[PDB]
């Protein structure tokens, strides 16, 4: 169509990256972003502190909150183990239909469980629905006033286990300053601060990782 920007990242993905190929996938979508259209795809710099993680962690049940166009989802399915699982949560059923087929270009659809709804919707029907016992890891990266109430709601639910690891993008830009407050001043998380760039930018943004110690 080329009618949304995130229409146009898709178009410029189908027209310049390889299928089947990730790490093309990732480069295009970068990209565009630098050079014609700012998107808020947690980007390249941010996105090897997303890698690091990962590759240290070794996650096989994966959550992620906010999907956009797919951009995190590749990134951290193109690293996963066989039979790992992301699930990826995305309230807006545009962005939705995007990601579905941004992971089905770069051949990540096997590790990837897309789900339409608002994350404290579907959080809670982790357990019911989607064969979910506790997480290994989340990957926070919705509207940043969710991630207080979240990381709460998924705490409650019994989804979180003795090293469970939370990553949350964005904690300094746009912020999260009480979802810091609250994970940073309570003795159930170890956390850890990542200072780096808002994406495609030189702001000053961070990511923290708080690692779930037990109830
Ligand atoms: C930063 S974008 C996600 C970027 C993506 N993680 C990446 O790096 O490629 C934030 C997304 O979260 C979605 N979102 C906002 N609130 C949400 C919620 N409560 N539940 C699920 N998704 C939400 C928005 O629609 C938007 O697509
Ligand atoms: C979501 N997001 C945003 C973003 C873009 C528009 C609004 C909001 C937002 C909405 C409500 C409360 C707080 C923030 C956030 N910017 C950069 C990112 O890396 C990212 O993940
Ligand atoms: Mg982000």
């Amino acid at each position: 169509a080329g009618d949304t920007k995130e229409q146009r990242i898709l178009n410029h993905v189908l027209q310049h990256a390889e299928p089947g190929n990730a790490q093309s996938v990732l480069e295009a979508i970068d990209t565009y972003c630098e050079q014609k259209e700012w998107a808020m795809n947690v980007g390249d710099k941010k996105g090897k502190i997303v890698d690091a993680v990962i590759q240290e962690h070794q996650p096989s049940v994966l959550l992620e909150l906010g999907a956009y166009c797919g951009y995190s989802a590749v990134r951290m399915a193109r690293l996963l183990s066989p039979g790992a699982r992301l699930i990826t949560i995305e309230i807006n059923p545009d962005c939705a239909a995007i990601t579905q087929r941004m992971v089905d270009f770069a051949g990540v659809k096997d590790k990837v469980t897309l789900v339409v709804g608002a994350s404290q919707d579907i959080i809670p029907q982790l357990k019911k629905k989607y064969d979910v016992d506790t997480l290994d890891m989340v990957f926070l990266d919705h509207w940043k006033d969710r991630y207080l109430p979240d990381t709460l709601l998924l705490e409650e639910c019994g989804l979180l286990r003795k090293g469970t690891v939370l990553l949350a993008d964005n904690v300094i830009c746009p912020g999260a300053p009480d979802f810091l407050a609250h994970v940073r001043g309570s003795s159930c998380f170890e956390c850890t601060h990542y200072q780096s760039f808002l994406e495609y930018r030189e702001v000053v943004d961070g990511l923290e990782k708080a690692i779930y110690k037990g109830p």
